[PDB]
């Protein structure tokens, strides 16, 4: 599940104040670090440069570009010299892109022996920055702010970390969310604003009934149900009652058809995420399992139980992630062994492969949640390595993400009976802290869960979303957890 | 509705004698007996003690919170109360409060009036210091003020009752709703979380398929003694009639109202919503099936519309006569001299606001895409009304009330295959549109010609949300200038 | 005076998703659990079993139920299963009672061989409690959070102590003070708004003429007070002069009328606090000293010159402690002394001999201040030991809690001219630094000291209370204090 072609711009600001020579320098510069920083490979998308900005006229046009372009994931704004920053203004009024402030310099010494007026004049970042710094404080405007040379990894290894925040914040804005069936009735956490969160991230979440996905289902052909069972063999173990025509065959079978079914569906409408709900199975044999499976290995958003607000979530992260294993998560149980405490996550029927330690095993377990025929589900345990697990909810007048940063462990003993995928952690600090913590923030029992995306990131696209972002980490003492709480809450109300 | 009452509770003191405490007893007794008798009343009152110690006072609300048939209570401070007693029992009250302000005797006995009838009918300021409380506390609260015997008194109270029924029925509201909201459409979406902690309304989702099989299990007899009602109640098309097609058309709205009374029943829903864009597993959209649940007093929203559909169940249970109907604007008549709304949808208008009597029809209905829908054609009747509609403004909800008059058509409309009524909006056509739009009126609402504003009101007061007007008396500019004041104020 | 006994309900919540036999399981578990822990010694008062609720209704009644009985001061909440939370949305809204959620699991381990599907479905916990925790968060509930195995000591002592805590607010719901004259004229601190008080606090505040209480002093009976002189005798030592007949023991023989006259007034009102002022002391012969110590040392909670919300603050916290040593405190001088800075803590005469580390010996002396005769009261020095001192202000729209954690030292010296009992603390983090955040805070002169309430209970009181409480301890800066005030006053 690919992406358009997204690139970031690169502006320039500087002044006629000394004269055209200056400028000419100014621009090789610019030109210069784009082009080195296109050959180093720690960069995911390509930079391009877009001129030097020196009036008003000139930064709002790339600004109202910038707005225009599809392509345009973000903007990288530096003042090379001194740059007036009312000049900024209009364009910082057009723009609705990401933007991150560059505060860098194209030496990386000060040339003592030699340093002169002209070189003062040119390499004055040191206060052009700060007064563009200035500008932005000014009107409010969410910004990532990073300070170094341009050939610094560590300055480079943000601005590509940050690249893949921007270009989820792009998909943000166009994800289109299919909902097969209602959220499970009576249940809260999985409610929310579909209006307000439109709005506030540009998802459209929108429902259908679960007739016209077994539509779509009744129209698969045999010959891509047989093709895809045989890509199954080939992927994953498969239990000997499946190995041969009968009933256990028939039910994975099954699964396959709607997996086509729901990739039909899913392409017809350039749905990216989607949520179906147990309650509501009508005209289908199985309660979709192996099938949303293989969807989430592809990179779809998924949430049970109709919850979008996690299925959107499980999506961005995926774009977001630099690297293998994301997915939707519900803890279930405890392990409370002092000294050994821990969390198992798993879902009915729906967690990721990508998260798999084990090759995955194709299995057939009664399900009596939902009241249809026995689903077809991938078995396997997950990998260890630190992770973040996260929640997205809606507190009625805003929203909160709430990040859990934690290390997932390999599991030392079988768990013969368990039909379930799986996974299991230990939530930083504690399980009793994060729990605790989790719960006074309201954070759902549904997270999506990801081993490649960082703490940074999330925290990056809830700035670009305006939205509060809380985190629970090695360092998170309750006390203080709470009285944050409180005071993020005057902040961000209004 | 369950049985419901209204408790009396009468304030006093420990400081004038218990000689004095009986004689207040005597009289609010005799009261809520007197009041009893009176016809305009609704629902009974109780008299409840007279309260004169704070655990007393604490006491009598936590019973009325636990009394499922206590819909309101009533409060007057006969002498001097000292209010401090009153904030344990304010702090625990959940059940609506009317404050009456009042008195036993109608005249000052000039002749006789003496120290000990100062001491004993002094509500004058015993009701004053009762007032503080509940003003320094922020308590919801009406204010009524006259003598027990005036009838512009006992009218208010009696129409007050209405309002506090109706929010007791809105506490235990349950909505289901077959099918998800019509796809992009934003007005009819909110928080159901938002709405279940503001008014107490349980709104939850069923597959269409949960309908579809309680449809099957009508009862063919059921169907058949049903279709017979219909022939009693209105006149039905000739083609229906006879037995063919159009009569199986009329026949499967009776099967589809059998089974969705059915699911209602099972699980006592008092308002659904359907969605024309999820009627896998049926004959038709639900039509004529839907205008007679609403006749009922079922509340309905279409397309998903929950938040009208519970306003609707909510009207019919607040309006003191006949006529409330879901309802959206469909058309405008914009001849100088005499503008007019057109408002209908696509089948589902509320006989019980007919002028004429409802005939049976069948036309054909490509929203949906299913087979011709049979449905009850009339026109609406004349008078004042009022129209409403509740929306989500994303931090909190609004309650939008347009006054309006009802009008006859004076011409036929032979080719229009839906019931409708015409409305001249007050204070005019072009005013109470600029005004419904700032504010963002939903394009759905609630009609009732017997259902007045101050009920409306009184009910967003208990609800704790906004009220905004629109009458004879409004300026859009002022209205304007009211959205944004009342803003600031119920921003959280 | 003795405390009434109060329970906790523990109310366990589940769904019907799984069927009966899955229900019976949780509600063997929960049962289980109400008889371990009552078994448990640590809890100072008994859990009720309340049933697994699993509908809105039932949800709803056991939070109407809680709020209506008095013997009940708090709710413990615990998701065995998922537990849909708008199902909770009802009660919650109806339950007044200090809730904790339990966020626990009955089984302490995954039993890996065995787990399945079923073992998933019933001990889910992990997810029941979040889905709960989100409506309560959602709702703006205050809550206590406690996370871990039922078994496990440490969870038991924070709920051990939690329902101290909880039932120190019944208690404070309840409270009644008896103020005997007003505040000393001129103070700003002790003044407040008893009327917002009560709302937030529950507290009764009300005055009293002196000569009501001189009145019930003077018919105490003559046998009566030679009784009480002889457990004078017994309890404590008597300064020789006094053991025999003469003006001294005839001092002691007046605090002991004072005693029994004081004690009779607030039985007979129901008042566990009171005030004394001496600048209003006519028809008594001494201020009372002796003689408030000793209702102090019952658990009666006392303010100095009028000061009420002090008084309340000192039963609160006698209910709280959960062991001997708490009193009505003053810091009266400092020791500046390089590397033993301290604070002496005392008053006029009224410190609570339940701090004392020495036997309390009743001296008599003389006392300029109120203009009256030479009063007996009890003289010891206070022990060591960590303890809290805390003082409750009012800000003008709210009241602010402030608490510092203190090290009471043993006195190196004897102060044979010092005619008061007293007791030396060094503040944390520094005499310098505690006084300076205590003063921005603008916390009294006038605190309650105790050796046996935690910070942790006061915050947790605070919380209930819907107050701020700030606290001043080994770890605190003041510049990061003065922050901090900042922006809690900006969320309060
Ligand atoms: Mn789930
Ligand atoms: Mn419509
Ligand atoms: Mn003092």
């Amino acid at each position: 599940l690919s992406l358009r072609p997204y690139e970031f711009w690169f502006v320039t600001g500087s002044q006629h104040l000394y004269g055209e020579e200056a400028l000419k320098q100014v621009e090789e510069h610019s030109r210069i670090m784009v082009n080195e920083w296109n050959r180093d490979s720690v960069f995911p998308f390509p930079f391009v440069f877009k001129s030097v900005v020196t009036t008003p006229e000139e930064i709002r046009r790339v600004c109202l570009e910038a707005n225009a372009s599809e392509q345009c994931a973000g903007v990288v704004t530096w003042m090379h010299t001194f740059s007036p920053a009312k000049m900024w203004i209009g364009g910082l009024l057009e723009l609705r892109k990401p933007l991150l402030h560059l505060h860098t310099q194209f030496n990386r010494d000060i040339p003592w022996d030699s340093i002169d007026m002209d070189f003062m004049n040119l390499n004055q970042s040191a206060h052009g920055d700060r007064e563009y710094g200035f500008i932005g404080a000014r009107m409010g405007v969410a910004r990532k702010v990073v300070v170094g040379h341009w050939e610094d990894p560590e300055v480079r290894e943000r601005l590509a970390k940050w690249m893949r925040t921007a270009v989820a914040f792009a998909e943000s804005r166009n994800l289109k969310v299919a909902r097969f069936g209602d959220n499970m009735r009576e249940v809260a956490v999985t409610e929310g604003d579909k209006v307000g969160a439109q709005i506030q991230f540009g998802w459209s979440v929108n429902g259908y009934g679960i007739g016209d996905l077994v539509q779509y289902i009744r129209d698969v052909s045999e010959q891509k149900v047989n093709e895809l069972l045989d890509e199954y063999e080939e992927l994953y173990d498969i239990v000997p009652a499946g190995r041969q025509e009968g009933p256990v065959r028939e039910s994975i079978r099954e699964q396959a058809r709607i997996e086509l079914g729901l990739k039909a569906f899913l392409q017809d409408g350039n749905f990216t995420a989607f949520t179906t709900t147990f309650e509501d199975l009508h005209g289908m044999k199985q309660l979709p399992g192996l099938a949303v499976q293989r969807l989430m290995a592809e990179g779809y958003g998924f949430g049970g139980e109709g919850d979008w607000k996690t299925a959107a979530l499980v999506r961005l992260m995926k774009v977001m992630a630099d690297g293998k294993g994301t997915s939707f998560m519900e803890d279930y149980t405890y392990h409370f062994e002092p000294g050994n405490e821990l969390i198992l996550g798993a879902h009915m029927l729906e967690v990721c492969p990508t998260i798999a330690a084990t090759r995955p095993r194709v299995e057939v377990h009664p399900l009596s949640i939902g009241g249809k025929e026995d689903p077809a589900r991938l078995v396997f345990d997950g990998g260890e390595g630190a992770a973040v697990n996260a929640s997205l909810i809606d507190l009625g007048h805003r929203f909160r993400l709430i990040v859990n940063e934690v290390d997932a462990v390999k599991p030392e003993h079988d768990m013969p009976k368990l039909p379930v995928a799986r996974i299991l952690w230990k939530p930083r600090p504690s399980l009793r802290d994060s729990a605790e913590a989790w719960i006074l923030a309201g954070g759902a029992h549904h997270t999506c869960f990801s081993f490649a995306v960082t703490t940074e990131q999330l925290q990056d696209f809830a700035e670009m979303a305006g939205i509060e972002c809380v985190v629970i980490n090695e360092h998170t003492s309750v006390s203080s957890f709470k009285n944050e709480l409180k005071w993020n809450e005057v902040f961000w109300r209004g």
